[PDB]
């Protein structure tokens, strides 16, 4: 029974061990639509996590327009995608924030790029006490994107997603969600390291119309996913 008290703080806590955060996205109620998370409880109930709506998508814990703990950037291309909390942005920075207190983080970046297409999510590393190794780039150089681009995999955590595989009687690339063969589009997906596709970082799928449904586990947290999933309704796919 995962406990969620602190909306903001359950948002930035990374899933812990041997545990699956399971949620729910669901779909709304010009303007732009509205995704609500919900935490599934296991037992029947629904408990609000966050909020994410495009103005940028703005990640907040407030329901009920600009305050917000996290962020969602996208290029004009819709391929490249950087997820912010709610800090100071560099650019805009004093003398007093640069040098002496502390700037905005990057908490994720998603790159979509014959066989199945790609998708790269960068997240921050985690340090030997298993937190976050906050990245509060000074520059262009020390975001999420142009460490990934440079090879700078020290404080870094480069995933993917999984590649679904073709099946012959579905005549479809496909994926498997806890056994079931799911359809491999921009609307179900699966996250992993390379270097272990069988540990399931984050798994994405649509379950209706206005519904999907999302889980994560180790090393990321709700805001990250909230948000990686939210890049993929507003990707080029
Ligand atoms: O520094 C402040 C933090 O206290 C706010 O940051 P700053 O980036 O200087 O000022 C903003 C810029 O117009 C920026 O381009 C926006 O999106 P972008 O960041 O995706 O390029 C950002 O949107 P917002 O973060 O509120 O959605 C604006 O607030």
């Amino acid at each position: 029974d995962i406990e969620v008290q602190d909306l903001e703080e359950f948002a930035l806590r990374p899933a812990p061990q041997g545990i699956t955060i399971k949620c729910r996205i669901t779909r709304d109620k010009g303007m732009f639509p509205t995704y609500f998370l919900h935490l599934d409880r296991e037992d029947g109930k629904k408990v609000f996590l966050l909020a994410g709506r495009k103005r940028n998508y703005l990640i907040s814990v407030d329901p009920t327009g600009d305050s917000y703990i996290g962020k969602l950037r996208s290029n004009l291309m819709g391929t490249k995608f950087t997820v912010y909390d709610n800090g100071v942005n560099p650019q805009k920075a004093s003398s007093s924030t640069l040098e002496s207190g502390t700037l905005r983080q990057e908490l994720a970046a998603v790159c979509y790029e014959k066989g199945p297409r790609k998708m790269s999510v960068i997240v921050p590393g985690m340090n030997m006490v298993h937190e976050r190794v906050c990245i509060r780039p000074r520059n262009e150089h020390e975001t999420l994107l142009a460490r990934w681009q440079n090879k700078n995999t020290e404080s870094i955590i480069e995933l993917q997603n999984k590649t679904p595989v073709w099946n012959d009687d579905t005549e479809s690339y496909v994926l498997n969600f806890h056994g079931r063969v799911t359809q491999a589009s921009v609307k179900n997906f699966q996250i992993i390291h390379g270097n272990d596709p069988d540990y399931i970082v984050m798994q994405f799928g649509r379950v209706a119309e206005d519904v999907f449904t999302m889980d994560y586990n180790y090393p990321l947290c709700a805001l990250q996913a909230f948000a990686i999933a939210l890049s993929s309704f507003d990707s080029k796919l």
